[PDB]
């Protein structure tokens, strides 16, 4: 859900 790397698609977490 975000800009890193957190969920499958790209998530919020670094």
């Amino acid at each position: 859900g975000g800009p890193l790397a957190g969920e499958e698609m790209g998530g919020i977490t670094t």
